[PDB]
């Protein structure tokens, strides 16, 4: 519905990091969530909270992260056939494991 174009989105060229929520969990669940953005483009880290339903998905690009972003903000995202969220992290970095289990 109504005319194309007429107007552009906010967008910023720091950090990589996809901020994923509100997630229904099971075995596959770190795959079910890398699956938002493998096809967007090159993994570069993950991390999935144990706390609480958040995930930080950190691309190889900028540009890979917003693709993806860009996509499931219009997009239903979906894990486990159940609706998720999808954004990109201001707070976010590098991101790193802990030691042996973590």
């Amino acid at each position: 519905g109504s005319s194309g174009s007429s107007g552009q989105k906010g967008r910023v060229e720091t950090r990589r990091v996809v901020h994923i929520m509100d997630f229904q969990r099971g075995k596959n669940l770190r795959y079910q969530l890398l699956q938002l953005v493998e096809p967007f483009g090159v993994i570069s880290n993950h991390l999935i909270l144990n706390k609480i339903n958040e995930a930080f998905i950190e691309m190889a690009t900028t540009e890979d992260a917003q693709a993806a972003v860009d996509y499931y903000t219009t997009t239903p995202a979906l894990v486990f056939g159940k609706p998720v969220r999808v954004h990109l992290s201001q707070k976010y970095k590098r991101i790193k494991s802990g030691p042996s289990s973590g």
